[PDB]
């Protein structure tokens, strides 16, 4: 027992880490097989990230003006491409530590491992979820950039998140592994303001059922209600709505307990309706939003991988 | 910016990471060169760790009693030994895998990364600290024995804890890789009480720097102490005191923030004395002591 927040284990992904170098601008990519994946503004200068125009800077650019390194070691840049926000260079080498591996875009309120990298290094590990308003608050200092975020599903690596940002408030966006940012932000020197952030609700639920599995269980009232009602209730404090697909993924702490989600929500919908006392729930009088329902059966249940 | 709780990447670990049975008990062993480092409570059935005799035990076993796995490839285990509570395997192959590594034995208030595993598979890492109590607050089950705590320094492995126990308050208990105890444990099957816990000062100190680092001053005065002042009070809500060398290890923050530690020191007072009124420091509502200076630095340099 214990309950932490927990990354993967980081080293299918470690295995994947390089450095990509234009000119004088170095940060971190994804090699997977002979193709390596990094942010578009690795072709950019400091003057140029100001307000760039990445087909007019990219058409001027051939594959010998990309130096990609696994640690000291050249790999031939023999291909390149740009995919939305994401520069695709293809590589000499099949990379030997491939491991099986998806491209996942991910929903607001999923959690996802780390990998912090600088100058194609791992550094540090930890876990994260995607806010409501698409930033992470994560940790991220300059040559973060290309830094990804995963999941692993047992043997298989999903890349969801790649590093390009730090808002103005100390906040973090990026994009999928195709190059698509999560939110309305884009790759340039500009102070760009995120969305107000809302609790994520299926999250909060997590953590309740994981709180009555270790006997926790004083906030279960008799009441039930509605879906919807539960959703217009929520948004009025500040809570994500729940998705059919919400539901279905608390189908397993819901089975475990013997307690519907509707009679959870409705146990939930009274803790905002109320506050606290100042009585705790795990110890906490913060409900606690970052770990997901497969985050809580995983380590509840020690899945491995 | 930002401040996350952060562990070291896991992948010099995660290969030396295989499974060990003996008779119906399997649990994580670590290998390194020819050598499998595990709990010796391996070789114990449910009436043997009630109250194990472990000398007897093991002179009992054979090799062919251990069976070691490593992924799909079972290892031959050509000698054993124990050293105190960990059981070294000698087996046939060396760990191509085996990285530049050391076996330290860390101090309370250290901090150090965790990868819990399950027969042999890694399952999930995270950061933790030695409590003052020789205890951590882990996240183990059945089948996590055996799992190991580390920091990494350039391509060197520091290993300094080997899962043992969970106790009743559901706190764990382990050894350093020589196999003694942090703390006054042993690895019997009886329910085991830690001392009083104290709250680690220097490190709340180093997580208060964090919060300034990242913009988030509210709970900052123009009120300074003593160090002998700021100990009297700390010491009366079960802190750690703050020595010299801890006030000397938090410099670098003091001189990125331009507060000085007392001054700092005073902000700490004010808060265990006021409590945070129902507002939170870097998302937390309790004042964190698991992030040492070097923590702090390392991550908001
Ligand atoms: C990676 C870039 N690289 O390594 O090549 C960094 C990661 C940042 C830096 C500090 N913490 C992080 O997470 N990305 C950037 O610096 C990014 C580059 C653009 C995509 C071209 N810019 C910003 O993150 C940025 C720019 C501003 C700004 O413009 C003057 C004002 C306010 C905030 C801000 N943030
Ligand atoms: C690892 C064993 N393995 O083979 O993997 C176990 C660690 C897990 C148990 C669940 N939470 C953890 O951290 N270790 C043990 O189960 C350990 C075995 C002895 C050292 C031989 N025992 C305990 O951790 C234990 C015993 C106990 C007790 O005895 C009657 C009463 C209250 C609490 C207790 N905890």
């Amino acid at each position: 027992s214990g309950f932490r927040k927990m990354a993967f284990p980081s080293g299918k992904v470690e295995g994947c880490m390089v450095q990509v170098t234009c000119g004088t601008t170095t940060l971190n990519g994804l090699w997977l097989d002979d193709v390596v994946y990094c942010p578009r503004h690795v072709i950019c200068t400091s003057e140029d990230m100001l307000n760039p125009n990445y087909e007019d800077l990219l058409i001027r650019k051939s594959n010998h003006n990309f130096l990609v390194q696994a640690g000291n070691v050249q790999l031939r840049v023999i291909g390149h491409s740009m995919q939305n926000c994401v520069l695709k260079l293809k590589v000499d080498t099949a990379n030997p530590k491939t491991p099986k591996y998806k491209f996942v875009r991910i929903q607001p309120g999923q959690t996802f491992s780390v990998l912090a990298c600088y100058n194609g290094s791992p550094s540090g590990v930890y876990q994260c979820a995607m806010r409501p308003n698409f930033t992470i608050k994560g940790s991220f200092l300059n040559g973060s950039c290309g830094s990804v975020g995963f999941n692993i599903d047992y043997d298989c690596v999903s890349f969801c998140y790649m590093h390009h940002m730090e808002l103005p408030t100390g906040v973090h966006a990026g994009t999928d592994l195709e190059g698509n940012f999560y939110g309305p932000f884009v790759d340039r020197q500009t102070a760009q303001a995120a969305g107000t952030d809302t609790t994520i609700t299926v999250n909060v639920l997590a953590w309740l059922y994981a709180a009555v599995i270790n006997g926790d269980r004083w906030f279960l009232n008799r009441f039930t209600t509605t879906l919807n009602d539960f959703n217009l209730v929520a948004m009025k404090y500040n809570y994500e709505p729940l998705t059919q697909d919400h539901v279905d993924i608390l189908g397993p702490l819901s089975a475990q307990t013997g307690i519907a989600v509707l009679d959870m929500c409705a146990s939930l919908k009274e803790l905002l309706q109320n506050g606290m006392n100042g009585r705790t729930i795990l110890g906490s009088a913060l409900l606690e939003d970052e770990f997901t329902p497969f985050d809580v059966v995983r380590q509840c249940s020690g899945v491995t991988f």
